[PDB]
DNA sequence: ATCAATATCCCGAGTACATGCACAGGATGTATATATCTGACACGTGCCTGGAGACTAGGGAGTAATCCCCTTGGCGGTTAAAACGCGGGGGACAGCGCGTACGTGCGTTTAAGCGGTGCTAGAGCTGTCTACGACCAATTGAGCGGCCTCGGCACCGG
């Protein structure tokens, strides 16, 4: 996702869910900013 | 936006070696005639180059974001240029002789001709079988993440 994020934000994207979040921890990793980036009016989450 | 100091061009005169022409001649260009095979012309032939159809898809044409190489400008250091004096070797004339071109004589050596015959060439279908297509598992390398240790600033102590 990070990599390829500019083939995602041409696409617009009605639901978001991002499993296993735990990684999802420092803000500065590459990985939260670019997260962050999407526009998605709803997130949703399943980390345990 | 000019005046001195050089350098160059123009013209005239004394001078000379090289151009241009005539002469004697000799050997190569020319006219005549013969032999003859190389190439113009005709014929058939069949290889293959040109034309069109349909389908696949690799490749080209169009667009957009952008970081990079290109170019302009500015400055310091110095490598070459311009001109002076100093110094040596290039440049201009006679004597030898050993090389190069003719002349003469000889024989070795290729061209030519005619059988003889292995021998390279072409299409034969021959069969293998390397090498071009497709797929897949090896190392190499950089972009990341977690944690620990070190160092600076704000808070409390004497």
């Amino acid at each position: 996702v990070v990599q390829d994020v500019k083939y995602f934000q041409r696409v617009k994207w009605q639901y978001m869910v991002l499993d296993e979040a735990q990684a999802l921890k420092s803000s500065s990793s590459v990985r939260w900013k670019i997260l962050l980036q999407f526009q998605c009016r709803n997130r949703l989450l399943l980390t345990g």
